[PDB]
């Protein structure tokens, strides 16, 4: 009875601390939001058009497909930060210890970055810059190995996600489950993570069945998804681990390697 108002807060905290929802990004992808419409980066010269201030810093330059690479990070890190501020207006994650905290953060944030970037994206690219640009999947593929192997998977997925035709307010709640996990290594407190998850997927069941009153199975589709989402960011982290091997000249940020130390 009382996962509506549970569900709100959460809902509530995902408009509060995230920088782009959904609905403003299918609106631009589409051109509906304004009459100007994104700057499309799709080669070097237009990539160093936006640089220049079309669109709009990071660790010295070394080459285009490294640059593409730290513009990634600077995104992750900062989803991170969102995520992190997310979480923490989620009353029962902030009522776990600080430590708990980390662990799940640690653990969920690409599962979830993930799940967010089908927002901003189509079968033909993706938008950057606060939605002033948008930058092609083929410009993407056109990048070196590995970093154009592991920025496809991510495409292949979000298309396939974007099916499921969630808007905001079932996205807060599967992004709360997928960082309330009682599964994560180190985990302290496990059975209070179970039991706050359980809710938000009581939740997120009863949410769905309202606002998708004619979509069948789609629960347990996203149940999957979930499961989907751990084997992306699984063999995300097997190729990062390979960057981090063979692009000795490539930085990673201090707080991505901590993610990914163990
Ligand atoms: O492991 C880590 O934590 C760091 C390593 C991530 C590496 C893979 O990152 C991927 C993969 C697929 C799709 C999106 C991203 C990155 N993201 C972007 O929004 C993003 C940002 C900027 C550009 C960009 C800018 C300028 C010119 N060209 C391209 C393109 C994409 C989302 C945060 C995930
Ligand atoms: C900002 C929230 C995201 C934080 C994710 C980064 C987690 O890094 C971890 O921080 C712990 C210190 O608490 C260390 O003990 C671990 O060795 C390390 O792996």
């Amino acid at each position: 009875a009382d996962l509506k108002a549970f569900s709100k807060h959460i809902y509530n905290a995902y408009l509060k601390n995230f920088n782009m929802t959904k609905k403003k990004a299918r609106s631009i992808l589409t051109g509906k939001a304004s009459h100007t419409a994104p700057f499309v980066i799709h080669d070097i010269e237009t990539l160093w058009q936006a640089e220049k201030g079309l669109v709009w810093g990071l660790p010295p330059y070394k080459e285009i497909s490294v640059h593409v690479f730290y513009r990634c990070q600077c995104t992750t890190v900062e989803t991170v930060r969102e995520l992190t501020e997310f979480a923490k207006s989620i009353p029962s994650f902030s009522s776990l210890f600080l430590n708990d905290q980390v662990t799940l953060l640690k653990y969920g944030v690409h599962e979830a970055i993930f799940a967010m970037l089908a927002s901003i994206v189509n079968k033909d690219g993706l938008l950057v810059a606060n939605g002033s640009g948008f930058v092609t999947r083929e410009f993407l593929r056109s990048l070196r190995k590995p970093f154009s192997d592991i920025i496809e998977p991510k495409f292949e997925f979000a298309v396939k996600f974007n099916a499921l035709e969630l808007d905001d307010s079932d996205l807060a709640l599967f992004i709360a489950a997928i960082i309330l996990c009682g599964d994560r290594p180190g985990l302290m407190n496990v059975p209070r993570v179970e039991a706050i998850q359980d809710t938000i997927l009581r939740a997120l069941e009863f949410h769905l069945q309202a606002n998708h009153p004619d979509a069948q199975y789609l629960f347990p589709k996203l149940l999957q998804k979930m499961a989907d989402l751990r084997q992306l960011v699984t063999e995300h982290a097997q190729m990062m681990q390979r960057i981090k091997k063979t692009e000795t000249e490539t930085s990673l940020h201090p707080l991505l390697q901590e993610i990914y130390k163990d």
